[PDB]
Parts: structure tokens; C-alpha cells; sequence
DNA sequence: CTTAATTC
DNA sequence: GAATTAAG
DNA sequence: CTTAATTC
DNA sequence: GAATTAAG
């Protein structure tokens, strides 16, 4: 039972993650940047009610906190399908434009897979849940991502902001990838015979045999949980000779 | 008096031209071409009355003649300005597409003028009137350019066609330029010290002195008239140190 | 909603 | 230019 | 008028 | 795609 053996490693049973070994991130602004405060376009009650549960959960989790900031960006009413299903989506484009660029270090899937040797055909694929949220944001950089929030009655003071790396921020993917690489460096050293591919929050572990993959997967899950990351048990593909990774179906050494 | 000295050379007094030394032109068709007969779109009476005088003049001049041809292209109602002023314009595009291409030998004005030496600053500019019409078309090629014509009453039988190189034909400019070059070859040989630039029907004669330009112009006018070409006396610029040629103003060796 | 490149 | 698409 | 590339 | 331009 992979589930009961690693309670801390799975998002379903280990609680929200927090990368304890990573220092809170400081987000450098471009040399000429000054705060921008964009007005929140009026949100319908339907949208507000749909978003409310998520905001409260994030507040309870400490991922969102009240604040007064010179920065402010819009929250928009999203619902891809059309019937119900709401989720808060922040338009951080004006913030992104004022943040210093960093080199794009995440490899494209095609090149990443070129590092998969035919000798290793036993795989385990894991995707980390709420990955960006596991990385803390330094208090100095938190004001940057503020947005407005309120309830027709006893609504929050005014603004709320993120204490963790947020969705919609241009550097989140790269910063997360680099952080996890730092945290998994030792694991790679302790398991020289295993192949570990990282694409932001999507991991592929490859071994030469089922046994090696089993032992390697136990070690990786143990390490991820200890570091504060959380993998999706529901979507995990453990020790299979056929797996779906980054849109590809890895089979018979193909793809 | 340049006018009375060369009666035959000027269009105003020498009658319609005819290049007597040039064999009637045969127009080769592409290897897969077959005749195309395009219907004449109904012409308003206003247009017909405006065009009629020109058709009659051309018929009287023998430039247009009755015919029965498998080829037929449209005549359109033209009048650039808007009030009156009509002229027959034939849409020969479907004929052009079926005629074999020839190398474009007419130089562009820019390069043509590069052959004008600073040593020759006395000029004479002449433009030949109804130049294309001076070149006969071989009877075998005449049917190619047929079009319909008629009068609400005793109108012409049906079709009319050209016995001379027509306007709107893709190769007329090049064929005329080459023909005149053949006819003026001897003149160039007899006058080595003169510079003669030809751009289809626009000629520029350049000499080192007023006297040389005067003598050269007399010889050129005499030669052109004898060959059957006709220059516009109204637009002629004779022995001037400043002239307008091909859109350029030639002055102080400039342009 | 807003900012914007794609198509037509 | 206006409609269609994309994405924060 | 018809055929067509340019712009918007 | 529709209006604007060009040219036989
Ligand atoms: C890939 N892509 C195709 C499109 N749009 C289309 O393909 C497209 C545009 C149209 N437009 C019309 O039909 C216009 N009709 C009309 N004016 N009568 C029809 N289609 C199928 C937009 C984008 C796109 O990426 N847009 C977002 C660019 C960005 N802001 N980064
Ligand atoms: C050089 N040139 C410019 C144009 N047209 C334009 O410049 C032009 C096109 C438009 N179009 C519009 O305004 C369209 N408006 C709209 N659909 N609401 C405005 N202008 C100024 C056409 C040609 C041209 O050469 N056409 C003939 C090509 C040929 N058939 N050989």
C-alpha cells in the first residue's frame, strides 16, 4: 500500500505543503518600476459567491493574508465550462511587466525526454499538488501581488495578498523548478542508478527493474514528504512499464 | 523653322506614320494556347457615341479592319476625368496570357540615363506620336486582337481588328523599342559624336555644342520621317541646355 | 474584464 | 477594421 | 466592366 | 471579408 506507507508524501493525507528548506523568495523589480494599482472591476454576486469558498480556504491555510499595498491587480470571474465551477484568477500582467526577467531554465519536454535511456524502462510518474504554494514568498515581496476582496457585509478589510509563490506570475514555473532541483540534488546523488526527470511539478522516475523502481519510488516519496512537497495519490502511476508523462505515452522505449 | 524644314518628320504635317523598313510582326503564341472569345459587355449609348469617332478614324486610316475571328476581347468605356472625353480601351489580358513571353529589353530610365556623359549638355527631346501604330502586324497575327463593334442601325458587320501593333498588348513596348533600335542603328553609326537615348517612343539626343545638336537634330528628324515615324512638334524640345525627359529635368549635368 | 495577436 | 481566439 | 493586389 | 486602388 503506497498510500498508507507514505502519509506525509501524499496531498490526500499529508496536508498542504510547505518547502521548509527553501528560503522565502525575494522578487527583484526592474530598475525603473514603481507600484501600479489597478482598479478591481465590479464582480457580480454570482462570481463572488463562487470565489468566496476558495478565498476562505486560502485564508485559513495562511496562503492569503490581509494587507495594505500600493500594488493592486484585478481578480476575474472564471469558469471555463459555463455552468458553475468558479476559481479565482488574478491578472498579474502589469506586475509581470515590472518584475526583472530571469533566464528560462526549464527545459522543453522534447529535450527533457532525450535524457531517458532505453536501459531504464520501469517508471513512476508523480505530479506535485499546489506546487507553487509550497514556496514561501519573502514578506518584502508579498505586497507585490495584492488584490481587493470584500463581502456586501462584513467583508475583509480591503486587500489580500499571497504569502506563497502565486499562480499567474511569470517566474513561478522557473522559480519552482529551480527550487525543487535544489531540494532533490541529494536524492540524485544517493540514487546514481535512477533517472529523474523534472518539469516544474511533473516528475518521472525511471529504473532498470521493477524492484529498483519500487525502492526508488519509496525513497523519492519519503524525501518529497520530508521536504514539504505533496504528490497526488489519485493521479500517481507507480512502477509501470507504460506511463503517460508530459502528453506522451512512454511505451516500449518509444517517445 | 524646324516645323517647315521637316514636314514629313512631324505628326502635325506628315500624316499617320508607318515604319516602311520593318517587316509586319508575327506574334508567337504559347505552345498550349487556343483562341478565347470573351463576350462584349453591353455598352451604353453614351459610351458608344464617345468611341465612334475614334473607330471611324482608325477604320479610315486602315488601322482597324473588319474581320471574323475565333478570338475576341472586351472594349471598355473609359474617361479618366468624368465629363465626356472617351477613348476605346481594349482589355487584352486574356490574349496576353496566351502569347509567348519575350525578354524585357527596354532599360529602366535610371540605367538609360547613366549613359548620358557630362561632355554632352546640349539636348533635343522628341516623343513619337502613335508609335505602336507605325508597326504593321502580319495578317496571320491580326485575328488575335479582334473585338466587337456595331451601331444600333447600320453598324459594322461584327468584329474589327488591328493591322498595327495595338495598345494594351504586353509586348508592344518592347517590340517597338527593338524595332526603332534596328531603324536607328545606321544613324548612330553616321553620328558617332552624338548620344542617342531611346525609351520606347521617347528620344533624347545629346551633343557637345549647340551647333552639333542643331545638325544632329536635323539629321534625326530627316531620318525619322524617311523611316515612317512621326514626332510631336507641339511637345518637341529642340537644342536646349535644359529639358524634361522621362520625368527628370536635365540641368547642369544633373539627373 | 482586459490586453492582443490571428484571421477575414 | 471587425470577428475570432488566447491567456492573466 | 473585370481581374486583383492592398489595406483595414 | 469588405473597401480602396490599379490597370487592360
Ligand atoms: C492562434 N489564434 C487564432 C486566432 N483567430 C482565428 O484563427 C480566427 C480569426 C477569425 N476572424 C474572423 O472570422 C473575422 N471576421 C470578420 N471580421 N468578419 C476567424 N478565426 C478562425 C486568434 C489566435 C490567438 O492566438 N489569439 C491570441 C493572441 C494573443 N493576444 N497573444
Ligand atoms: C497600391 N495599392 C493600394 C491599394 N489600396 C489601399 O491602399 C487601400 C485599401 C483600403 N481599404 C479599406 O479602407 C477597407 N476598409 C474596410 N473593409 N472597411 C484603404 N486604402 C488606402 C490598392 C493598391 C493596388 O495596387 N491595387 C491593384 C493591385 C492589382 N490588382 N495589380
Amino acid at each position: 500500500t503506497w498510500l498508507s506507507d507514505f502519509p506525509q508524501a501524499w496531498a490526500e493525507t499529508g496536508g498542504m505543503g510547505l518547502a521548509v528548506r527553501q528560503a522565502p523568495l525575494i522578487i527583484p523589480l526592474k530598475a525603473t518600476s514603481t507600484p501600479v494599482s489597478i482598479k478591481q472591476y465590479p464582480m457580480s454576486q454570482e462570481a463572488r459567491l463562487g470565489i468566496k469558498p476558495h478565498i476562505q480556504r486560502l485564508l485559513d491555510q495562511g496562503i492569503l493574508v490581509p494587507c495594505q499595498s500600493p500594488w493592486n491587480t484585478p481578480l476575474l470571474p472564471v469558469k471555463k465550462p459555463g455552468t458553475n465551477d468558479y476559481r479565482p484568477v488574478q491578472d498579474l500582467r502589469e506586475v509581470n511587466k515590472r518584475v526583472e526577467d530571469i533566464h528560462p531554465t526549464v527545459p522543453n519536454p522534447y529535450n527533457l525526454l532525450s535524457g531517458l535511456p532505453p536501459s531504464h524502462q520501469w517508471y513512476t510518474v508523480l505530479d506535485l499538488k499546489d506546487a507553487f504554494f509550497c514556496l514561501r514568498l519573502h514578506p518584502t515581496s508579498q505586497p507585490l501581488f495584492a488584490f481587493e476582496w470584500r463581502d456586501p457585509e462584513m467583508g475583509i478589510s480591503g486587500q489580500l495578498t499571497w504569502t506563497r509563490l502565486p499562480q499567474g506570475f511569470k517566474n513561478s514555473p522557473t522559480l519552482f523548478d529551480e527550487a525543487l532541483h535544489r531540494d532533490l540534488a541529494d536524492f540524485r546523488i544517493q540514487h546514481p542508478d535512477l533517472i529523474l526527470l523534472q518539469y516544474v511539478d511533473d516528475l518521472l522516475l525511471a529504473a532498470t527493474s521493477e524492484l529498483d523502481c519500487q525502492q526508488g519510488t519509496r525513497a523519492l516519496l519519503q524525501t518529497l514528504g520530508n521536504l514539504g512537497y505533496r504528490a497526488s495519490a489519485k493521479k500517481a502511476q507507480i512502477c509501470q512499464k507504460q506511463v503517460k508523462y508530459l502528453g506522451y505515452l512512454l511505451k516500449e522505449g518509444q517517445r
